[PDB]
């Protein structure tokens, strides 16, 4: 319930910095959108694993 | 208008977390969304950084 709305949530962050940092053409603006897809795509694995 | 985007979105996540968290009555549950609360707030501050 919760978690699956927590799920969603995070699936479309991923799926909106995927675009956005494939498009930044400044470089500082680039590490920093991958770097916080990283961390989506990792939320989504951890609200995968607990329970 | 990509990072006003994903800006709200980490205002969102960082509202369900903190809802989930606080709700959460099993201790390792509750560590897990507050450590991505704490993530997402990580991350709010991160996109000020190239707003
Ligand atoms: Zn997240
Ligand atoms: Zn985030």
């Amino acid at each position: 319930d919760y978690l699956r709305e927590l799920y969603k949530l995070e699936q479309q962050a991923m799926k909106l910095y995927r675009e956005a940092s494939e498009k930044a053409r400044n470089p500082e603006k680039k590490s920093v959108l991958q770097k916080i897809l990283e961390d989506e795509e990792k939320h989504i694995e951890w609200l995968e694993t607990i329970n």
